[PDB]
């Protein structure tokens, strides 16, 4: 990227994954900032096909609560993806450990998260890695869904398909990924949104994983909401969490019903 780096200063690393890093690029003349995701395709034999899929998915996106994708180019074995710079950073860094954030803030971010997820689901895309590290903020603190490296199509025109890949970040993963051979895509993203809401409200993830061998998950199935993180959560958002974090995905609340929830619609301070 020799001509590009002559005109653009790769000022600093914004973040990192396993595939590579995200850099802040600032044009020396215009001072325009863009984020550059740099991926070494030699990290895995299937990395060229996976990055092709991420770019393909990125090209389909156009929504106020999704990070804008500008383009990409390959230079040898390195892939460069150019994205809208989200100067508010990760939602993760608005979460005070063991505290969370004010309830009106968490509600506003949750509404924006639902708008982004409704959009993705409406075009038949599932994110599969919703977590505060993958939710960015722009200069006005509007939430933007980011990192589509695990995203896939679950509906072709008006025909759904089930998914079977165990992927995502384990404390955010729905229990059906650990119990069913195949499962519907939408309830999985609904579940991870519920874990994000829990983290925003109490600054703590509730369990290592929603599995049989996890005591913290058994505690939640047993309605022990007098234990952390639940005891830090007001009854109104907790009632919504009781509908989202439902073990059976067919009984789990859908996004149209989340939009009808009392706390979701609650006028806060
Ligand atoms: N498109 C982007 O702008 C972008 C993309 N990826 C990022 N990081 C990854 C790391 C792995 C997990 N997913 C997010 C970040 C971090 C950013 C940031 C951080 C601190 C302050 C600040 F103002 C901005 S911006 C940005």
């Amino acid at each position: 990227a020799v001509p590009f780096v002559e005109d653009w200063d790769l000022v600093q690393t914004l973040g990192e994954g396993a595939y590579g890093e995200v850099q802040l690029a600032v044009n020396r003349v215009t001072e325009e900032a863009v984020a550059v995701k740099i991926v070494d395709m030699k990290r895995a034999v299937d990395c060229p096909e996976n990055i092709k899929k991420e770019i393909c998915i990125n090209k389909m996106l156009n929504h106020e609560n999704v990070v804008k994708f500008y383009g990409h180019r390959r230079e040898g074995n390195i892939q460069y993806l150019f994205l809208e710079y989200c100067s508010g950073g990760e939602l993760f860094d608005r979460i005070e450990p063991d505290i969370g954030m004010p309830e009106p803030d968490a509600q506003r971010f949750f509404h924006q998260l639902m708008a982004g997820v409704v959009y993705l689901h409406g075009i038949g895309i599932t994110h599969r890695d919703i977590k505060p590290e993958n939710l960015l903020l722009d200069e006005r603190d509007n939430l933007k869904i980011s990192d589509f490296g695990l995203a896939t199509v679950f509906r072709y025109n008006n025909r759904e398909r089930l998914l079977n890949k165990m992927c995502g970040t384990l404390p955010y993963v729905a229990p059906e990924l650990l119990k069913r051979r195949e499962f519907h895509a939408e309830p999985v993203d609904v579940w991870s949104c519920g874990i994000v809401l829990t983290a925003m409200l109490a600054g703590e993830l509730p369990w290592d994983q929603p599995s049989d061998s996890c005591q913290e998950y058994s505690d939640w199935k047993e309605k022990k909401t007098y234990l952390n993180p639940w005891k830090k959560i007001d009854s109104a958002p907790l009632a919504l969490l009781h509908k989202i974090l439902v073990e059976n995905p067919s009984a789990r609340i859908t996004i149209p019903d989340i939009k009808k929830d009392r706390w979701y619609n609650k006028p806060l301070k």
